């Protein structure tokens, strides 16, 4: 039966999955076509980045209408049709909480601009006077996630400077106060009527998010780059009581609705706390995915995962915010600026790594997160044109960052068609352009060839179901440092070569038959930069 301890989610990047209107923009219609593909590959379950009425300055993570699906993807009727052939196909839903901040074209903040310092409608943001003699200095020091300050200073009804608002991110999006009864009001709201609609769960976007320190006191080390995490904009108290209350209210539902959360904490005491058996149920094992192609960094980032997750967390190796794993280990190799660096990418030894790594994670104990694309080994498309860059982290920087727009380009889902399939002839122009070689990654191509990227994960889904028993703990068989990671579970073992040599696990490890590796191999030893599971007998 379903559950999601062992739940393999497919992250659906709802604008980049497949356009069906014919208008460039993947839509809800495109991903009905595509459900089918997502369970024939044995995925469980899908997370839709937030497909919510958006003016897409964070691409759907400013918020205008939490109610209502943008018209751009569909109407509340295709998306409930979409709800049911999920779970006509056995897949559950996870829709994403924006809940730390909106859009500025939300009704609340264009209420807060247009009323007077100290009205109510301004209480439900973060809106305070600037510092200096004309108010010309934001209220406090803190930066922007996207750079820049946090804070944007509004005109007020004489025609003149005068307060400031806050935002995390981008500066479309406010922030909102979560001390304000209202706020938490409304999104009880949101959950309920999302899940009177059959929604599974919910990811939380910056779930270390909502509450910050109610002084807002300045960041002491400063803005620089080892100034340190900002203890008083993040991961405040309050923030565990809120998930005490989503956890109820979800755990009202039978079967009982699912939250995995989206934190970056630097202290894995702390991300503890949010998994604790009255809040969250997961929260992504980030550790792993910044980690370069390294067994002893594998190695300690899995085992803090182990720890955080209690022994079943949720693994990722990729997601819509940094670059895919084909660029990152197919670079040379040296927090979410580890998985983000530039420079010249080997396409054939990111493949190989990839292949090995997506191995690896899948016989972790616990959920496993697919992003698109992964499973087709798509490169991160650094090259973008300067004009098609849309993400805020592009503007922001004036260019010298080139953000997310490279892990977003649209799919490739046939070789033929000048969308590659992605959408049909007579369609608009694609959202974000695909390089001309994107049709050579084609889930129809690969989906022929036993070899593929794509029938790899098929092939791992497949014997991780038969196979992998999630109760089964890992028994570590290297040890601490080793460049050849090696465990078992249960009957299986697996090990990954790192190295660039081929390995012969010593026989204490069991006598072993494969089961699948990510690279042929009719041998005993274990090629280079390869993961193998075997049966033990
Ligand atoms: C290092 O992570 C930081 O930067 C990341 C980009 C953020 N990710 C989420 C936060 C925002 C803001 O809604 C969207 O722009 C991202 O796509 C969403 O996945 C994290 O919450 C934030 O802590």
């Amino acid at each position: 039966a379903f559950s999601w301890r062992d739940a393999v989610v497919y992250q659906v990047y709802l604008r980049s999955f497949r356009d069906a209107n014919g208008d460039g923009i993947g839509d809800l219609g495109g991903l009905s076509q595509g459900l089918d593909a997502i369970a024939a590959l044995g995925c469980d379950a899908i997370w839709l980045n937030p497909c919510y009425a958006s003016p897409q300055r964070d691409h759907g993570y400013d918020i205008a209408d939490y109610l209502t699906i943008d018209p751009a993807y569909g109407t509340l009727e295709e998306f409930d049709e979409v709800v049911r052939r999920a779970h006509e196909l056995g897949l559950r839903v996870l829709m994403d909480m924006v809940a730390n901040h909106c859009s500025s074209d939300h009704a609340w903040f264009q209420a807060a601009l247009a009323a007077e310092p100290g009205s109510d409608e301004r209480a439900r943001f973060i809106f305070r006077d600037g510092l200096g003699p004309d108010g010309e200095l934001p209220p406090n020091n803190w930066d922007s996630v996207f750079g820049g300050l946090a804070w944007t200073r509004v005109t007020e009804r004489d025609g003149r400077p005068g307060q400031w608002y806050l935002h995390s991110f981008d500066t479309s999006q406010p922030d909102f106060d979560w001390r304000h009864p209202a706020v938490a009001e409304h999104f009880e709201n949101v959950l309920r009527f999302w899940f009177e609609r059959g929604v599974d769960g919910f990811r939380i976007d910056v779930a270390h998010g909502h509450f910050k320190d109610a002084a807002l006191p300045d960041h002491p080390g400063g803005r620089g780059p080892d100034a340190g995490h900002n203890h008083g904009m993040w991961d405040q108290p309050e923030v565990h009581d809120l998930y005490r209350s989503w956890r109820a209210l979800g755990d009202a539902y039978e079967p009982e609705k699912y939250f995995v959360g989206e934190i970056w904490v630097p202290s894995p005491d702390r991300l503890a706390d949010y998994l604790r058996p009255d809040e969250l149920h997961n929260a992504f094992s980030f550790d792993l995915l910044v980690q370069p192609w390294n067994a002893d960094r594998f190695r300690k980032a899995i085992e803090t995962g182990l720890a955080v997750g209690r022994g079943w967390p949720a693994w990722t190796l990729a997601n819509h915010d940094v670059h895919r794993a084909v660029t990152r280990y197919g670079q040379e190799q040296p927090m979410i600026a580890a998985a983000r660096r530039r420079g010249p990418a080997d396409l054939d030894r990111g493949l190989r790594r990839a292949r090995a790594a997506a191995a690896l994670a899948l016989a972790l104990p616990g959920s496993m997160y697919l992003y698109q694309g992964e499973e087709l080994g798509l490169p991160e498309v650094l090259d973008l044109p300067d004009a098609a860059r849309q993400d805020p982290i592009w503007t922001r920087s004036n260019g010298t960052e080139l953000g997310r727009d490279g892990c977003r380009i649209p799919l490739p889902w046939t070789r033929e068609g000048r969308t590659f399939g992605f959408s049909d002839a007579a369609a608009a122009t694609t959202w974000l352009p695909q390089p001309a070689w994107f049709g050579a990654f084609a889930r129809a191509t690969q989906a022929a060839d036993p070899d593929s990227m794509l029938s790899l994960h098929r092939d791992l889904l497949a014997t991780r179901r038969t196979h992998l028993r999630g109760t089964e703990p890992i028994v570590w068989l290297s040890p601490a440092g080793a460049e050849v990671l090696a465990f078992r579970r249960g009957d299986v073992v697996v090990v990954t070569n790192f190295g660039s040599a081929p390995f012969t696990p010593p026989s204490a490890w069991g006598a072993l038959s494969p089961l699948l590796a990510s690279q042929p191999l009719g041998s005993a030893t274990v090629p280079p930069e390869t993961t193998v599971w075997s049966r033990l007998h």
